[PDB]
């Protein structure tokens, strides 16, 4: 059994459940329970119940392949079906980008923890777009299509834990990921949001205590433009000064 970080990285990387996920992510993860002083039976088991919760229920094999077929057919509303958190915004998906996109539709959107909303994009008819996310089942799924339909959208495999968004764009998106990222490491979500190479962002989180949260938090250089609950998500449009 794995002994050493190394060793336990090669294991979990060529297992079935997590050959797909950021090799970073895996070491990352590692590294820290290893400064936890247990067992390297537990830490290496502890490891692999924190990639379980970043995972997460979003996606299976079965669901990407079955979201590419729907590209194929060219049926983008059953792909963006396929991924847990696009298809919860599905029932308001226009009246969310109406909403971001009032003042001005983008040329270029940076989409931070993607997931599969990129193809929404598409279908918005944003000229380009970078994703980045820790599940390259993802970009397996969109970039194909992308090629399909001449569309610049580039996908990096890449934790924002371990390193910052280098790219620059005219918005970011940062849909349903600065929770998960604070409770995994205190001031990464902010620290994050100061990283990006864009003048404006759309920040959302899942609603019917973040409002107080990222209202108290947010940096001083940022203004909050506006703030709206569409469908299942609390969304704020900021502008960086
Ligand atoms: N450290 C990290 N770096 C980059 N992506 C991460 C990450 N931890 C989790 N993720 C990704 O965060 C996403 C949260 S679900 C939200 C997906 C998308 N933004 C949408 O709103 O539709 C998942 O796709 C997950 O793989």
């Amino acid at each position: 059994y794995p002994m050493n970080i190394n060793d336990a990285l090669t294991s979990i990387l060529a297992s079935k459940k997590y050959r797909a996920l950021c090799p970073d992510t895996v070491r990352r993860i590692l590294t820290e329970e290893w400064g936890r002083h247990k067992s390297p039976k537990q830490t290496v088991e502890a490891a692999r119940t924190r990639l379980h919760g970043i995972c997460g229920a979003y996606v299976t094999p079965e669901s990407l392949k079955a979201a590419a077929a729907a590209l194929s057919a060219g049926d983008v509303k059953k792909a963006l079906s396929l991924h847990a958190s696009t298809k919860e915004r599905l029932a308001e998906l226009d009246t969310l980008y109406d909403f971001i996109f009032s003042a001005e539709t983008p040329r270029r959107v940076l989409d931070i923890a993607c997931g599969l909303n990129p193809l929404a994009l598409y279908e918005r008819g944003i000229a380009s777009v970078w994703g980045c996310d820790i599940h390259q089942g993802l970009g397996d799924v969109i970039t194909p299509f992308a090629r399909e339909k001449d569309w610049d959208f580039t996908f990096a495999l890449q934790d924002v834990l371990c390193a910052p968004p280098a790219e620059a764009g005219d918005l970011a998106l940062i849909f349903k990921l600065l929770p998960l990222l604070e409770r995994e490491q205190a001031g990464s979500a902010m620290a994050l949001l100061q990283s990006l190479n864009t003048p404006r962002m759309a920040v959302s989180f899942p609603t019917r205590n973040y409002a107080a949260w990222f209202e108290g938090g947010l940096p001083a250089e940022f203004e909050i433009e506006d703030k709206k609950t569409i469908g299942t998500e609390l969304i704020y449009l900021i502008k960086k000064n």
